[PDB]
């Protein structure tokens, strides 16, 4: 098996829908965010709700339940937290993880940039390569669901390689033609 990481900004929506999805196909998947903190929407001309990474989903859920039950089920934030609660304890910041993967998948250019940066800014004498891949996906629950499909179809095609390091470039092309998408690709070193 190959260790797959999915990264977005808040580790709340896009990455978790891909986390949930990869896992349910029996994949070795973890998920993070790249933000400073976990920012959640609240009435579009307001200051958003903010929580330090490491905060239980369940508590955030509660913090939102008390604040306005009706408003936050309305925008499906209560359900989305309900769903995350069941996967892992809390949201995790990517630049604080010590785990290692074969493929880190990012869901938008900004996050793709942050991850690549922070990994260049590190270094160590494993010299074991990790492939960072970008697959754009729009930050809404419907578009995230569909993003998990695409993402899980990409991984499913790479978990067939027994020499991923030399096959990947070609499998990204094959895949970009088939899905009519652009997949950015860096190779960083652990």
């Amino acid at each position: 098996k190959l260790a797959v990481a999915v990264v977005c900004s808040s580790n709340m929506n896009r990455s978790m829908e891909a986390h949930n999805f990869l896992a349910k196909k029996g994949f070795n998947v973890r998920s993070y965010g790249t933000g400073e903190r976990v920012k959640l929407p609240g009435m579009a001309f307001d200051k958003p709700n903010v929580y330090e990474f490491g905060t239980k989903y369940e508590d955030i859920y509660r913090d939102l339940e008390s604040k306005d039950k009706e408003f936050y089920t309305q925008n499906g934030l209560l359900h989305m937290l309900d769903r995350n609660r069941r996967i892992k304890k809390c949201p995790e910041r990517f630049q604080d993880t010590k785990e290692q993967f074969d493929i880190i998948v990012t869901v938008e250019e900004r996050v793709y940039d942050l991850v690549v940066m922070h990994m260049e800014s590190m270094e160590s004498v494993d010299n074991r390569p990790v492939h960072v891949l970008n697959v754009d996906v729009v930050d809404n629950a419907e578009d995230a669901l569909m993003g998990a499909f695409v993402i899980t179809d990409m991984i499913n095609m790479m978990a067939k390689s027994t020499d991923l390091d030399n096959d990947i470039d070609e499998l990204i092309q094959e895949f970009e033609e088939r899905r009519k998408r652009v997949i950015l690709h860096s190779v960083l070193f652990y």
